[PDB]
């Protein structure tokens, strides 16, 4: 039976390593899994309750409905200052205020890429804490931290070339698929 | 000898309880301490490395220089989804990329206000982790979590009326003043 | 279909409020749920790989199987120094080293109690980070933080008296029960 | 002016890599710094308020005064289950209950070692949260995470061999020394 995962990207720069990792997921997705990207978090305005009462920003509603109708979400993000990038958290913040709230009961897998060796590990646990509050089911195993990403995605092609990393993510995706089927 | 603290506000809505708490600090500041607000984090664009290379946004540079020349910073913010509001973290993110980086060696005190009983405690530790990376010296004691804030700031005047809360913050400010003098 | 939960207690003192809360769970468990206590974490020696090479202590293996054969685990602990009590973390440390590891795939609900306003919340999230590594499924909703436990447990009888708190714990158990059934 | 640091060790096994790292510190300490070990955390019984009412165990009071009279403390610990080892947290628990509490105002540097890529980083931040409550000053920079410690300690002699790692630890000590002098 087919499944549909959507990806939420936490960096906005064109040469983003995390963007490259994210773009490789539809190509990597195992059989019975289709993966499409969500809109950019950059079209979102800063969360404000004054702006929310004037009406929810359109791209917020679009992402929410895309998340709600998907079987799982894969969040692919860098780590900024030992935590999650504000831009990404601002998106999570908009989604949390949406009714009904899209991440409740939603299987989610985390992927972080970094040039350093920690591979964005610190952000993941900060992100998990937020996701607890929204009642998402976040994949425990396996965890995907991609350190030393520069030697794993080639520049000017901005493609995830590393076969080992590619295989690793493909098995994470399978583990997320087992999770969404366990809760269905 | 006089001291100068600047305040960074984490909510953007007019009726923000945290804004009310922040506005009460110059009035509450003990003798030998002057407190001024910083610019809004809402004028900041989302952090992007592509935008940074085109030049630092003006209000980012203004806030950085205001932070660098101050004796301490007081961050007054709500808690969003068990963490720090993305908008605020986006600001921290911009400041981290500034050279020289304004929060290094900077005494900082945290204040959180919330209608619930936890009083924004969860955000504070997430924020502390980010501040470690930027080498800020964050006040350990006393901690300021204002739960049940609705009964402590009156509506339509948006003023921190609570005398007990006011006194508490005034002694926190004194504790931050002792910290900035210990490291000078 | 009946279910069997086990409780893990994080405090060692006779007059523990968290213990009173734990003792109340068998009595509060809804229809179709039986809840039994685990052994004291106080019989465990400090974790050491040297003590492990010579063999797992009997009470560690006992707790491991009781956890394994149970449908869910309920952890009831105070908060020590903004984190989890070392003695309780020590028990978690012992269990994690057991093969096969008992908490893998194990539905878990957390309950924390404190005389303070925070109600042991800081401990719950630190504990959640450890439980991710052990691939346990920790109940996201509802969360049980019991603040001001002092006026919620009758003294000299050490019984959980607050009915509102009591019915609350029963709603969590039903949710934990729902989680265990979703993962079977 | 001379300074005296004490080391707190988080592992109990004879062949501990973190122990080897701790043993190297007196030898690596720059001019004007003397570093002595504290007693084993393994002599401490599990924390209990009942065991405390009958009196603080002698080795807890011993560690407390050694910490008190020392200019700084260096904590060297592995990471257990994405957090701090229970046995080490247990020692922290005992110390926090001592009056006067030894870590108040105490300059502290953290060092963690792991065979893995993460180098015990997750433990450091959990530990930082506890240390905020105890009003210790934890060195922000530089941070010492020793990953792949296996190829950095000579086997059969259990000595810290990596010179790059060794000089690194000496740069932290100088920074810890600078912090202790800024707060005198
Ligand atoms: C403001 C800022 C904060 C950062 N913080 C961290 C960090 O805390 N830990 C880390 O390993 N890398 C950190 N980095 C580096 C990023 O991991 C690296 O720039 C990465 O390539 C950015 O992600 P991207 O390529 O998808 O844009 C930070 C970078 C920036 C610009
Ligand atoms: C998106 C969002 C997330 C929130 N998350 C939390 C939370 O995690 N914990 C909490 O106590 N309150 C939370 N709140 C409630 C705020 O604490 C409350 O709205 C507060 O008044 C907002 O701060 P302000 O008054 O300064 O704007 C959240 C509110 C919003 C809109
Ligand atoms: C070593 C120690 C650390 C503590 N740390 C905290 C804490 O971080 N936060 C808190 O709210 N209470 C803290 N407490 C207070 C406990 O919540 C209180 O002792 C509680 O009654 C203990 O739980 P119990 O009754 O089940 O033994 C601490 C107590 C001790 C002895
Ligand atoms: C119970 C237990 C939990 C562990 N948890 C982690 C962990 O979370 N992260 C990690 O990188 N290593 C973990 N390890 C592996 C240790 O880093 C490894 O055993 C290390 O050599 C122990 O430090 P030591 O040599 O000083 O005793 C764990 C080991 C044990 C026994």
């Amino acid at each position: 039976s087919p499944l549909h995962f959507v990806t939420l990207l936490g960096s906005l720069r064109k040469a983003s390593f995390n963007a490259a990792v994210a773009r490789a997921l539809p190509e990597i997705a195992p059989e019975g899994i289709a993966i499409t990207p969500l809109g950019s978090i950059g079209t979102f305005p800063h969360y404000s309750q004054d702006v929310q009462e004037e009406g929810f920003p359109a791209p917020v509603l679009t992402m929410a409905q895309q998340i709600a109708t998907a079987d799982a979400v894969v969040i692919v993000t860098p780590e900024y200052n030992y935590s999650v990038p504000g831009v990404l958290k601002n998106a999570i913040d908009w989604l949390s205020a949406v009714s009904p709230q899209p991440l409740a009961g939603k299987p989610v897998a985390l992927v972080t890429a970094s040039p350093g060796m920690i591979g964005g590990a610190r952000a993941q646990y900060h992100l998990r804490q937020s996701l607890v509050f929204l009642d998402a089911y976040v994949l425990n195993r396996p965890e995907a931290m991609i350190g030393q990403v520069t030697g794993k995605v080639d520049a000017q092609t901005l493609e995830l070339s590393d076969v080992a990393t590619r295989e690793f993510l493909a098995r994470q995706l399978d583990a997320l698929a087992a999770l969404a089927r366990t809760l269905s």
